[PDB]
């Protein structure tokens, strides 16, 4: 019993850090079999950061500029190239700790854990979702970048963010691991605005179901409603529109528990519509929307 | 910028995990040196769990009938003994990946990460405080006893948590790395209530300073108070007391923001005394007491 904002272990992401450095920006890479990805920005002076032009900058740059330390052992750099917003660095050795790994581009409400890094040593761990307006919210100071986030199914780690910025919001901008910008952020230190940070119903229904799991039974109410009926609601509080598709989701955890999805959602609209009055869910007094159904199913099963 | 509930990295300790098994009840030890470390409940029936007498239960197990296994490798344990509610199996190889450790009894208030392990196998990590009460809220599912809470300082792991029990109001307990419990509690399936879960005030002061720091400001007030007069407040709404200890602690954060403690200190009151009225606090509806000041310097200033 008990719920928790839970991250994957990190070793085997641990295992894939290095540092980059060209001139003076030091970040952190990703040394995956013998190629180190880390953000193209590593070769800007932070006044190139106000309209950098990459190709340009890179043509002034050998292998010999990109100096790419796995501990406080050197990795010679016998190619490089950019991809998008990534640089991949060919180093001569393969990464002996490489895991078993995919690059992959997830869609916004999808959850994946960070390793935060500096100086190619990490720091830290914990859970973010690809927010609906393309950004996360995360924990990311100077030297952080290059830093990445990773599902894991067993023993392969799927690679899907890697850290490039911040907003003068505070919000995080990153790419995929083939160097695509999450949303329309750009890598350049210029004005860059976050849309609407809705919440992601379907996963606020997943943490509901979480809830009744853990015996946090309070807001479960008399009421159902329709898909149509909760949009309603949902759009008037900046939810997500709830699809057939997040029902279709929601049905292991409607069958384990014998709550109806429609019924949840009724639930969850008492809930928009009422408040908390003061009252938690699963120790929050907000809803939240950073559990994927999957992410329910796994920590309520125990996978490893 | 930005400040996230973050565990330590735990490649460390995923090193260390083994699946022991004695009879059918299957958990987590922990492999350090030649030595396995496990809950001494191993060695229980569910039946047994009810009134067990652990000597008498322990003469009839032999060193073989502890089956250790690492990966998919067995382990040949050569010697077993109790230390308090803790088996120690010496095993014939010592664990090549041991980092460099030290077992710390922690105070209440103190936070760690945990690695949830089933049969051996790391599911996930996540931020827990040692509560006042000396139980923590954690997510621990059958199979996740020996599970271990740690810190880690640069390269040495400070283990300070074993998972042994869930009480039936579904938080968790369990002991040091010498095998004692934190709390009044006993590895017996009886009647074990916990006393008061407080709040851990000076975490929530250092998570208020993080807040300003990362421009969460709006609960800043014109007022101050004193530690007496907080106090009274704190008691009112079973806040752990306020010691000029926890004002020392809190003096870098102090610095680094300008904001004197006991004016901090008046901030809080207003919002315990006024509430959030629906705002938020660092993407907190309530007031986060799971940051040690240590913690929130670490995550501020970027450590490895
Ligand atoms: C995340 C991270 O480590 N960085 C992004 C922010 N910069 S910076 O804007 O200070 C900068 C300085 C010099 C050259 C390039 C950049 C960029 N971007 C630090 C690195
Ligand atoms: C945490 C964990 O893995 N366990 C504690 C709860 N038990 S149990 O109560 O089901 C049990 C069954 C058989 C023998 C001993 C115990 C105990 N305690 C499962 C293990």
């Amino acid at each position: 019993s008990g719920f928790r904002k839970m991250a994957f272990p990190s070793g085997k992401v641990e295992g894939c850090m290095v540092q980059v450095t060209c001139g003076t920006t030091t970040l952190n890479g990703l040394w995956l079999d013998d190629v180190v990805y880390c953000p193209r920005h590593v070769i800007c002076t932070s006044e190139d950061m106000l309209n950098p032009n990459y190709e340009d900058l890179l043509i002034r740059k050998s292998n010999h500029n990109f100096l790419v330390q796995a501990g406080n052992v050197q990795l010679r750099v016998i190619g490089h190239s950019m991809q998008n917003c990534v640089l991949k660095l060919k180093v001569d050795t393969a990464n002996p700790k490489t895991p078993k790994y995919k690059f992959v581009r997830i869609q916004p409400g999808q959850t994946f854990s960070v390793l935060a890094c500096y100086n190619g040593s990490p720091s830290g761990v914990y859970q973010c979702a690809m927010r609906p307006n393309f950004t996360i919210k995360g924990s990311f100071l100077n030297g952080s970048c290059g830093s990445v986030g990773f599902n894991i199914d067993y023993d392969c780690v799927s690679f899907c963010y890697m850290h490039h910025m911040e907003l003068p919001t505070g919000v995080h901008a990153g790419t995929d691991l083939e160097g695509n910008f999450y949303g329309p952020f750009v890598d350049r230190q210029t004005a860059q605005a976050a849309g609407t940070d809705t919440t992601i119903t379907v996963n606020v229904l997943a943490w509901l179901y979480a809830a009744v799991i853990n015996g946090d039974r309070w807001f479960l109410n008399r009421f159902t409603t329709t898909l149509n009926d909760f949009n309603l609601v949902a759009m008037k509080y900046n939810y997500e529109p709830l699809t057939q598709d997040h029902v279709d989701i929601l049905g292991p955890l409607s069958a384990q528990t014998g709550i109806a999805v429609l019924d949840m959602c009724a639930s969850l609209k008492e809930l928009l519509q009422n408040g908390m009055n003061g009252r938690t869910i699963l120790g929050s007094a907000l809803l939240e929307d950073e559990f994927t159904p999957f992410d329910v199913v796994r920590q309520c099963s125990g996978v490893t």
